[PDB]
């Protein structure tokens, strides 16, 4: 009946919006502040948001009915009718895009392999590159459930089409502003994240995407609301809510060191109070303890940077 | 308190074993009937076994500090000191390698990068061949905390040594045994998953692994014991534990189909009953209920096949 979380240490969680371990847990007022993100969200209650997966093996993936042809002066060009990950019949319905679907800009390389039904299937593997934000002539639908990705080639390949599973390789160019999900018309959202209290700011759970240069890759972050036990957590649990927030400690039990106190929104984000301008990063080996309901008005104790040098000027 | 499962179908479960999604829920008497699997073992009461880890995104994968040197003849071979995938040090303790390090045999194909620290890391990535069971005159012990790979050149490489994250990329002659842990001496094991009744049967979580050929890759199929989901559930709830095993149906929540009852030994593994001498494969889309405590000799209700036909011969 109360609601709890797990004793899960940050460092030891999986990333629900890039598939890949959690590495950092910060803030930081300077990255936009009510974002839009279609994966990673629940509430507090259970109920699932946006494009949100149970599975963090879902996590900016896809599955297609995949058709390829040559097309002169690009290379392969294949279209994508998106399926759910699980194998069934994805519908355009209450959400963006297939569960799981990226929900981040710029340009995402895939790879692409004939989907795994049983042993000896006949595996092919191609990798592709697939623009996700509005681009710009035409054409990229996957709230309808249609999407195209392309290989540079100077001559076709033996591609047969077939039943696909796509994971991301690497991101070029990310902005973390969510795609065009249905070519210009409306299209069903999980809202801003928000709102905070003057001086409460979004806690983030990092990690890092390989972001290459056509050559230089380098770490590019890329944060999220809960890591995915946590989503799951509540998707499982389907809590009784009783007020607007949980009041939570984030403690070193190794030590008992408390940390931090910051504020779970029914809506399922967390906020801390801090005043500071640039990030502030914090330990990932503690725990969140659940501490009571509080209002939406509740002030939390504010945190700040270790490092407390400052000039004269 | 009483022990509840997450209403979770196994199609949207992260497998345990290999880190791809589940596909598969399956008994076979056919198979090894009591695997030592050192991933996905927890008890009921939320007892970790063997190198299980919490996170998805750590199963079959590990870290290390990769030393790069080019060997005459064989092409570039790193030396893995490894760590556990946190950054945090490896030490041998009471289990048999890092967390999530692979429990299975066979050659491994790794994909290496270096470690993701912070935004702007420069990023290397090198593809190596990795064999895990006991070879052949040396030389590898996870255990201990030292591994090695290789990948085939005529020439060397660029390779600057540093903290390195490892990904399965594929498998060449799987063999679901345990790998040599620490070269020829005993080392702390998760025991073998039993023990059952007569007639009863291990039910598997089956995900597939891309399996190469040089050239013509095709599935292989590997098992786990419970999905990763049902591993973290009882971890974070460290349910009290109150007779040997758990009834439990799997259902069709939409249909209303009961499908079987099977037991969930206390010790982390579901039993069937079950005669056949074949593969009796079951639909995913269920889920599973707690129905009361039971003991050890419980007798299950039988299932079979759902395949009538028969020769007279």
């Amino acid at each position: 009946r109360m609601v709890d979380l797990p004793v899960i240490q940050p460092r030891l969680c999986t990333h629900a919006r890039w598939p890949a371990p959690v590495y950092g847990l910060l803030v930081d007022p300077s990255l936009p502040s009510n974002p839009q993100w279609q994966n990673g969200r629940v509430h507090v209650d259970g109920t699932l948001l946006g494009t949100t997966p149970i599975s963090g093996s879902w996590v900016s993936c896809f599955a297609a009915e995949a058709a390829y042809e040559f097309q002169s002066g690009t290379g392969e060009v294949a279209t994508f009718t998106l399926i759910e990950q699980d194998g069934s019949a994805y519908v355009p319905g209450d959400r963006a895009a297939p569960l799981g679907y990226p929900d981040f800009s710029g340009q995402l390389e895939i790879e692409v392999q004939t989907e795994t039904t049983k042993t000896g299937d006949k595996l092919k593997v191609t990798t592709f590159e697939m623009i996700l934000g509005p681009t710009t002539n035409a054409d990229q639908a996957p709230y309808q459930g249609r999407v195209f990705a392309s290989v540079t080639a100077a001559a076709s390949l033996d591609l047969v089409d077939g039943r696909v599973r796509a994971v991301p390789r690497s991101i070029y160019g990310f902005q973390d502003t969510i795609p065009e999900y249905n070519d210009g018309l409306l299209v069903p959202l999980a809202p801003p994240i928000g709102p905070f209290l003057p001086g409460e700011v979004l806690l983030r759970f990092r990690t890092y995407m390989r972001q290459i240069d056509t050559a230089d890759a380098a770490a590019e972050a890329i944060d999220c609301a809960l890591p995915q036990e946590f989503v799951s957590w509540f998707a499982s649990n389907a809590f009784t809510v009783q007020s607007e927030a949980l009041l939570l400690r984030y403690r070193n039990t190794l030590t008992g060191q408390l940390l931090f106190e910051c504020k779970l929104y029914n809506e399922g984000y967390i906020a801390l109070s801090y005043s500071g301008s640039g990030p502030l990063t914090f330990p990932t080996d503690g725990i969140f303890e659940v501490v009571s309901w509080v209002p939406r008005l509740y002030q939390l104790a504010s945190v700040g940077s270790l490092a407390t040098g400052r000039m004269l000027k």
